[PDB]
């Protein structure tokens, strides 16, 4: 009943009894693995037990005299408004346990330690923009980056939503041309285009940092400036490849997810965004290196002299791994959090062990924990993963549009 | 219907002939355990049954009365007999469609280009051997590969299965060490202690050409030498870094999986080596790089003066990348097929659009078929992929031993 997992490297071999809890039922049957997949009223009474029970028993305090009055105050708010509201150390210990049950993120180890902003006084774009601005300074904190989430407001029936529009609060443009094409970052041409076609002025640039389009409810977005000095970047430079500056190659400090739900005991706060920092391989080998991102992977080939012409001089696995020395080097050099895929990988198999002893396991996506490039290089490769749903949860949603 | 999404091009399909796939996977609702390497005449008659439809389906003579003919011809074999026999053709039709089922082989494009030998009338151990020998004579045929498939007799009642007790045909030696470490290759300590407790003399070199353990029907299993001369092997150079001939690394030009159970139509055939030839990452990275085997990694980035004592000079990745050139440098000095993982992956694309066409989708096991370095350099990582198990198959079976 509680699958065995087995590490390939070593030989060890562990039991998921965790995965028996699982809620929300997955993509897969016996007859066909979805695994792959990017993208897989008083209900609410249930989620909220549950949700109360698991945090009582964190803090040693099932059966006790608290916990049997919190259970009552939920079910007397829940008969009479149909919602309830969360308890300050419940919303902090429900926002770090749905980021430890997040499957696909292998920067678990540092579950613990997350600055939770209560939000839930907020009222209208203006408040939201503060809030959001708050968060960005102390996350990026002069680039010793430091884990945050802000939660807006719960979303409840017969009233609108808080949303960011945006996928994250940085992000660069993506802008088309005489020719369909586009310049800047491709992955944002969507928003970009809702940008414009709502004041915003386009710059001409590759690295344009958009701005934001927050919504209050039942209201439009509204456009707000992101302040200059506030958006920390890394301008990209190599140790040793002295013409790699001149490629004008910049990211971003801040990795800093503004599209997620956060669902905790059956409340869901579709405004709440969450930060840490970036390990460098999303940065040098899926930003910039993936086909359809900015796609700069023969650019720095022909640089460096390297044999285009057959695939089997492995030109494109040389470019890539120079791209990510460059990631990590520019980073350090400004002082800027990051971590490579060798650190965080380990730290991975280190934040398995220790959820093994103190929940018999972890839903983990092995198809996004181990790197996208150096793969079997790292020790998550060898090691197999139990996928499953736990909440709380970070949950994907529609765009409001 | 499996909504199915490429997304470095935006294209989507549907995967219905998943809906077809009879025997289950390992997969619920609840959890998916995609990334676990290990996932009575009336039932018998009905895998028959389906087998003999896909192959009239496939002559195009569905329905014809050669195929309500052969239905009858099976059932009434079943009823005399407990079993059936193939015809010829339907074996090797049934060979090229287990080789189109495999889910975790990027090498299908060329499904149809296989060289079927009929071996069901091997008698003995010693005839086995012969068949064996001309396989891989076939098979390698001086450096320039050709995909092959020999079939021993099936599993029947009243008698013992023919087996090979070798994983592959050619494996090199594990000894255990004087200090408990291994000398050759780790994954063949096992089957090395069975040689030698059957009569081998061990060598005591890294690169040592295992016997061949060949099991008769209710015989114990019999040792043989393969003839030095029918092995071909692969010294191994890179093509700038002079020193790492000095390594006296070694591989063999012919992967000949030789333990896997092939299935037909409810016929089992326990013995069935196949073969075809090397993608450049199972030797660089997987055999020479993994911890657990050769292990060369950190030897090879010593030798390269790369800086080993922190992760984020990216030592590994680079010391990586080397030994995948000199794979890939040697074979093709050496005139020995190989194909590198860029192309390979490339031709795996054009075969997932060519069996959306023929069948309607394509089982495949997207942690297979990525490969271990540089994921997302290769078009497979952005394609999302459906993984089930269709008949005729090849499959896994435990061990003689
Ligand atoms: C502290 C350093 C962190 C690192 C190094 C890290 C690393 C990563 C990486 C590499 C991914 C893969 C995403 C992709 O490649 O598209 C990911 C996903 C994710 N991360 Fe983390 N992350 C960190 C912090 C956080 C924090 C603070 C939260 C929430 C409070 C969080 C929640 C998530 C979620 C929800 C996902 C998507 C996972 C899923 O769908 O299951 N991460 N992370
Ligand atoms: C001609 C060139 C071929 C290439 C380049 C190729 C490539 C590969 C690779 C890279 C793997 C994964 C092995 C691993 O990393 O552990 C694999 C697995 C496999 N291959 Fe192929 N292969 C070829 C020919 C064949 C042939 C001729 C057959 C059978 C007729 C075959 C059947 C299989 C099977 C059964 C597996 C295990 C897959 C599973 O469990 O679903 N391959 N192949
Ligand atoms: C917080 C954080 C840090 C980081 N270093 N990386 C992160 C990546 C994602 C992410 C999750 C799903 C999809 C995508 C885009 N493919 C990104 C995310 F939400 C949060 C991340
Ligand atoms: C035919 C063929 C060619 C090749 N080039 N490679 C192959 C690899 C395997 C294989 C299957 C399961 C596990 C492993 C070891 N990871 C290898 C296999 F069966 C057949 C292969
Ligand atoms: C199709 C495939 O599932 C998709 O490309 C996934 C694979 N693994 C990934 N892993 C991470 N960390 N991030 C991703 O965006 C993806 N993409
Ligand atoms: C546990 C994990 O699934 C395992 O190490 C797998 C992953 N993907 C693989 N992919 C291929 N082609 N070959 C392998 O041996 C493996 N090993
Ligand atoms: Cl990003
Ligand atoms: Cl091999
Ligand atoms: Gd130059
Ligand atoms: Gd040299
Ligand atoms: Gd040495
Ligand atoms: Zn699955």
């Amino acid at each position: 009943k509680f699958p065995r997992v087995k590490n390939w490297e070593v030989g060890s071999i562990t039991y998921d009894t965790l995965s028996a809890q699982a809620q929300q039922d997955g993509p897969c049957t016996p007859r066909r693995c979805l695994g792959s997949l990017v993208f897989p009223p008083e209900q609410l009474l249930s989620q909220a037990r549950d949700f109360i029970n698991q945090y009582y028993s964190s803090i040693k305090r099932s059966g006790s005299q608290a916990h049997e009055q919190r259970l009552q105050e939920v079910e007397a708010e829940v008969a009479a408004t149909g919602t309830y509201q969360l308890r300050e150390s419940e919303l902090v210990f429900g926002a770090k346990q749905a980021w430890r049950n997040a499957p696909r993120c292998v920067g678990r180890i540092q579950w613990g330690k997350l600055q939770v902003f209560d939000a839930r006084d907020c009222r209208s774009a203006q408040e939201m923009f503060t809030y959001i601005c708050n968060h960005i300074k102390y996350a990026t904190n002069r680039g010793n980056l430091r884990s945050a989430i802000t939660v807006f407001p719960q979303r409840c029936p017969g009233r609108g939503d808080f949303r960011i529009w945006n996928s994250q609060l940085v992000r660069y443009a993506g802008y088309r041309q005489q020719d369909g094409s586009v310049r800047g970052d491709p992955a944002n041409v969507e928003i970009t285009e809702l940008c414009i076609q709502h004041g915003w002025t386009p710059g001409n640039g590759r690295f344009d940092v958009l701005p934001l389009l927050l919504q209050a409810p039942d209201e439009p977005p509204e456009l707000f400036l992101l302040p200059p000095e506030l958006v920390l970047e890394v301008p990209l430079e190599h140790p040793t490849l002295e013409w790699f500056a001149a490629l004008g190659l910049r990211w971003y400090a801040l990795p800093a997810v503004s599209n997620m739900l956060l669902e905790i005991g059956g409340l869901e706060f579709p405004a709440a965004p969450f930060s840490g920092w970036y390990m460098s391989t999303e940065i040098g080998t899926r930003n910039l290196c993936d086909p359809h991102r900015y796609n700069i992977l023969e650019d720095v080939a022909v640089c460096m002299d390297l044999d285009t012409r057959t695939t089997s001089s492995l030109w494109k696995d040389k470019a890539a791994v120079e791209i990510n020395v460059a990631v990590l080097h520019s980073y350090q050099l400004a002082k800027v959090t990051i971590v490579d895929h060798h650190a965080a990988t380990a730290s991975f198999m280190k934040h398995l062990e220790n959820e093994q002893k103190a929940r018999g396991g972890c839903p983990a996506d092995w198809a996004w924990i181990v790197p996208p490039i150096s793969g079997s290089l790292t020790p998550v490769f060898h090691q197999e993963m139990v996928n499953y749903f736990l909440s709380p949860a970070f949950r994907y949603q529609p765009d409001p549009w």
